[PDB]
């Protein structure tokens, strides 16, 4: 699978695991801000914008979605079920014809923020803000494989 | 097209510009331990090492291009030629057959690394840092939506 040959790829193993959780400690109260810099930046945006139809109470909706959506990326656990779970998401944004270019800004907007709140918590501690930032990459870059795998 | 729209939606500047002009000066020297790294992952790696069968001159030939790729990444311009060329880049790897998704894998080894330099060159100014790491993110983020283009 994608996920299982990308996880090799990046070496992703319990350290990264561990990181990630500790950065679900520190980042989870800003969870709703992060969504909320994150759908600043679709609404403020010409061409993104005209995805969301839905109004007020669909962002406020996919601010839910999205809070739990942040618990799961950096709590996980990151296995077959968690991967399954992220095509599936991917498959939503396909089939409402979201072009998948947006999955990169949207994806930069988050790791924007989720970067700061490392640096944040970690800057006393260099060698674990490394691997928390290391970890933080991969998850990223993994989700965004996964998501643009379903385009095609 | 997609890197006007996209620039747009993560806050493109002259700023970024700037930044990665700043980094260029300091990562620079590192590009051949960058290269190595990154051969060494797809030599490792059981899937993508079957890419690299034209001999010890393929993967010479290849360090070279990717040196000038990563000092074409740092110090721009990032005009109209420079994503013509990146979009010329990712046709290479649809031509030959590579799997979309190794793409994100060797996207994060570089990355990691260049986020390990930018964390060395200006951890002691962190608004710097901050302007520097974010410039690093989103110029990553639009070389692979640009990449992922062509595979469409
Ligand atoms: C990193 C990028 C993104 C993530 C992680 C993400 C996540 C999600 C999640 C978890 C859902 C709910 C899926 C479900 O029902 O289980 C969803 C739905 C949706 N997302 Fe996104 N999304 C992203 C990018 C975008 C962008 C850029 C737009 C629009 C500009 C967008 C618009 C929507 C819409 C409209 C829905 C609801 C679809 C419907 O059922 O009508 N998303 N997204
Ligand atoms: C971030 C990811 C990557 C970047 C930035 C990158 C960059 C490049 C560049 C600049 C070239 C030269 C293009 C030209 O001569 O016109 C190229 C060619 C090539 N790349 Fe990549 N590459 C990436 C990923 C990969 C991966 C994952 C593999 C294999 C596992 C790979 C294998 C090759 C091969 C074999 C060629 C030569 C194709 C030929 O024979 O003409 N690349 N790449
Ligand atoms: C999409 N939230
Ligand atoms: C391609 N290296
Ligand atoms: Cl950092």
């Amino acid at each position: 699978t994608v996920f299982e040959e990308l996880k090799r790829y990046v070496g992703w193993g319990d350290g990264d695991e561990r990181a990630l959780r500790s950065l679900h400690g520190a980042a989870a109260p800003h969870f709703p801000r992060l969504a909320e810099e994150f759908y600043d930046r679709i609404l403020g945006h010409e061409g993104a914008r005209t995805a969301l139809v839905g109004g007020e109470s669909q962002v406020g909706h996919l601010k839910v979605t999205m809070i739990a959506w942040l618990d799961e990326l950096l709590g996980g656990p990151w296995d077959e079920a968690y991967w399954d779970r992220r095509y599936r998401i991917g498959r939503v944004h396909v089939r409402i014809g979201l072009p998948q270019h947006y999955m990169f800004g949207a994806m930069n907007v988050h790791r924007t923020g989720l970067a700061r709140l490392a640096y944040e918590r970690f800057h006393g501690d260099p060698p674990e803000l490394e691997r928390v930032r290391n970890a933080l990459g991969k998850v990223l870059d993994l989700e965004l494989a996964v998501m643009l795998h379903t385009y095609r």
